[PDB]
């Protein structure tokens, strides 16, 4: 139901997290698509000069990309590459913070110890430390947006989910103190949670799953340009669902 | 809440609770071991649990055991260290109470220490999940076994300056809910209790312009604890309880 013009971001710097693979990818080619000048986000280099050489064939411009491991990155290591970002771009009006690591399903008997702290390290801990390091940027725009990604399992615990699951629960924590501190400021905080989406992620959580069935990246998108473009201005402290009437759980 | 049980509701059911030198452990493991319960205590330090279990012991007669435990600092090994040497000792775990938790400081996400923010969720979070993984074995061997998180109004609903230990508590809930659901079909119920503003140093440090006085202290919120352990909350879990449903959440006024 959500058609903007196709001009909703020129002018708007979003920056993208998890942008080599999946949701993230199709977020960055979308934004640029709109307008956008983005600047891409993750640990593979070979992948990020991919989606960037995608985004230069159809908009022109080659888009930036920075190199950022979430999972050893010490808290300088962030706010780094937020003096990278920071040498090339005068403010930021988006991040989307859709990096994410699955970690193990199986049963909390089972969970791996080292495998859950790397889940709450990538999604939580980080995730938090990046957001620190690029607030300054965010407050220079009239109107930033801040965007966390959730999932189904981050309002709902479900048996075998384990780490994954806490760690998306913690995720909505944090973007609700988020969104409280800067309610009557120009930074807007939120979470999508996509809902089941064919990505190598989700096929990896239910493997028996046709991903067929799901709905791909480039569905879900309306919800994504929405909350960077200036309708969504007036909301936060919200989590929105890209799939409001799916059943969660495996497609059927 | 009016949960009046018999003086003896725990009798021959053994009990941990962590964070057992201060606050809201040290009244639940007293307020166990009256009641009849097998108390095993959990803290990090000695002479504080010694001090409790000394306590316990002139009022029962029977000295509880205690066991060292420093959340932020433990690995998955001294963990699993801690489930065997209590296996060693006691043939089930019939409830375990994590009640142990750091606040970290309250401020701007801005400003928050990224250290500290790591140590809350390594305590809270990270933990409590390895000791619950550690205890799982002898909580299935109960009949009834009860495993107890504890939450806040701000795991429920973030709140500015709150950070990491909102951020943590959220974690909590999700993390007892997998529990829940996994255990469902089995005997372990699951579930977490969310005490309200009480009369603890952690409250003081939370609030410092409050007036304590006007706090209940954790003796008054101690029949949701009781209930939770007792036979009376068996087809409970999944749930997170408020041990003050009449109070509204923030500073006491
Ligand atoms: N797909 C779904 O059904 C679904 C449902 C609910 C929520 N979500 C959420 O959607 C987000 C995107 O996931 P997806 O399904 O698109 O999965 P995906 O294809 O695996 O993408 C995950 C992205 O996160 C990046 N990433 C993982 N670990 C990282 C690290 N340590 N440092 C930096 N980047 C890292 C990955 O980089 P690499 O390319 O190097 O792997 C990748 O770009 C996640 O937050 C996920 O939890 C997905
Ligand atoms: N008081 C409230 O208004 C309130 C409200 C909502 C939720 N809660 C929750 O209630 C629980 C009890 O809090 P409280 O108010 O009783 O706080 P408290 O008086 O500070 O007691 C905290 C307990 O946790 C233990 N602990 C802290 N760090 C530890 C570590 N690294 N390793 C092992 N034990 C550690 C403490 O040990 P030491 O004796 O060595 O310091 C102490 O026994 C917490 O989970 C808290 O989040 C309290
Ligand atoms: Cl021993």
């Amino acid at each position: 139901h959500y058609q903007p013009k196709q001009d909703l971001l020129q002018n708007r710097i979003i920056l993208v997290t998890g942008a080599s693979d999946g949701i993230g990818r199709e977020a960055a080619l979308t934004y640029a698509r709109y307008g956008a000048t983005v600047i891409l986000l993750g640990r593979n280099e070979e992948k990020l000069r991919r989606v960037a050489q995608h985004i230069a064939d159809e908009q022109h411009v080659q888009p930036q990309w920075f190199t950022l491991d979430l999972l050893t990155c010490t808290a300088e290591e962030c706010r780094q590459v937020a003096d990278r970002i920071a040498a090339h771009y005068p403010r930021l009006d988006g991040v989307l913070h859709n990096a994410g690591l699955l970690g193990e399903i199986g049963p909390m008997s089972e969970q791996d110890p080292q495998i859950w702290q790397d889940v709450m390290q990538v999604n939580v801990n980080a995730t938090f430390m990046l957001t620190q390091a690029l607030l300054p940027l965010l407050l220079k725009s009239d109107a930033g947006s801040l965007v966390f990604t959730s999932s189904s399992v981050g309002r709902q615990g479900r048996a075998n989910w384990g780490a994954y699951a806490t760690s998306k629960f913690a995720t909505e924590g944090m973007m609700q103190v988020l969104a409280d501190e800067y309610q009557n400021r120009s930074l807007r905080v939120n979470c999508i949670n996509p809902g089941g989406t064919r990505t190598s992620m989700r096929a990896s959580a239910f493997p028996t799953e046709d991903p067929q069935k799901l709905k791909t990246p480039a569905d879900i998108m309306p919800l994504y340009l929405w909350l960077m473009g200036d309708d969504s201005r007036r909301k936060t402290g919200m989590t929105f669902d890209a799939q409001p009437g799916r059943k969660p759980g495996i497609a059927q």
